[PDB]
């Protein structure tokens, strides 16, 4: 099987805007995660062909990655911050679903998730 197309990062039918919370998600949250030592597996869509994972997209039907989130934020694709937060959570949950508790990649995802929640909490009122 080929890889599926990546998640859309623009959509001419979907209203878009820029908000302070969305700017924070790009300039602080995504920036912080992107530079983390464990970011690399999450910086692009899972290439199931290259990784020899013929069953990845049989199991994961809602793929998401930080490369896609980054482009979405840069493109002002979202209407609200909870949409973007959901994309991060989808990415983490996918990792937990495909893999098993305690796996190397699961620990990496858990570390990133902890940091993500810290940065979200730090959003100034
Ligand atoms: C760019 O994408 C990758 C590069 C390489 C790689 O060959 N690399 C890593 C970078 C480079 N490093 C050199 C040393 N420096 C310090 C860091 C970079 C050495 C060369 C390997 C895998 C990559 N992609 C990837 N993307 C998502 C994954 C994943 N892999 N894994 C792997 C289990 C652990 C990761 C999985 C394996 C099986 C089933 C599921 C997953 C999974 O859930 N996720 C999230």
């Amino acid at each position: 099987s080929m890889n599926p197309p990546p998640p859309e990062t623009s959509n001419p039918n979907k209203p878009k805007r820029q908000t302070n919370q969305l700017q924070y998600l790009l300039r602080v949250v995504l920036k912080t995660l992107w530079k983390h030592q464990f970011a690399w597996p999450f910086q692009q869509p899972v290439d199931a062909v290259k990784l020899n994972l013929p069953d990845y997209y049989k199991i994961i039907k809602t793929p998401m990655d930080m490369g896609t989130i980054k482009k979405r934020l840069e493109n002002n694709y979202y209407w609200n911050a909870q949409e973007c937060i959901q994309d991060f959570n989808t990415m983490f949950t996918n990792c937990y679903i495909y893999n098993k508790p305690g796996d190397d990649i699961v620990l990496m995802a858990e570390a990133l998730e902890k940091l993500f929640l810290q940065k979200i909490n730090e959003l100034p009122t």
